[PDB]
């Protein structure tokens, strides 16, 4: 195996085809990994960010995490500098925050000691929205979930 998988899925295990699940999983890994970093380098956030994300949370959701321990850091590491972003659009924020709240549910598979996330940008991110001037006067709209 390329990597040890973190807490992967026993019932995928368990399906008559099984075998091929493993290299469909690697692939479709190494596919997200390459283009979501690309996207973000080229800052194409719309049309591919969004979608690479997607695609991760539609890895998370039929795989299993399912991916080294640097993989996951560096996920998280990612998505949280992408949703903690002083003013991006909150209906795209929505599905980076859904995918990392997906991501670090499982608590006891990072060691504390592999993940080291600040606060500050996330309390910024709350006062913007939870308590929200100009959202009363009708400025901002925010979502309603």
């Amino acid at each position: 195996r390329g990597f040890v998988p973190q807490k992967e899925i026993v019932y995928n295990k368990l399906l008559p085809y099984a075998e091929r699940l493993d290299a469909e999983s690697d692939l479709q890994l190494a596919q997200i990994k390459c283009n979501l970093g690309r996207a973000v380098q080229l800052q194409e956030l719309w049309p591919g960010g969004l979608f690479w994300t997607r695609k991760l949370s539609t890895y998370i959701r039929l795989y299993g995490r399912k991916f080294s321990k640097e993989d996951h850091v560096l996920f998280i590491k990612l998505l949280y500098e992408l949703v903690s972003i002083p003013k991006l659009e909150i209906s795209m924020m929505q599905g980076f925050a859904r995918l990392l709240i997906n991501l670090l549910k499982k608590k006891e598979l990072l060691s504390r000691a592999d993940l080291e996330l600040p606060w500050r940008p996330l309390y910024d991110m709350v006062e913007r929205i939870l308590y929200s001037k100009t959202e009363h006067l009708g400025l901002n709209w925010f979502p309603n979930s």
